[PDB]
């Protein structure tokens, strides 16, 4: 779901897990 009625809103996109720590 994304806006009262939308959807170009959120996507889950544009991120970074390359560090190491786990």
């Amino acid at each position: 779901m994304d806006w009262g009625t939308l959807q170009t809103i959120l996507g889950r996109v544009n991120k970074h897990s390359t560090s190491i720590g786990k």
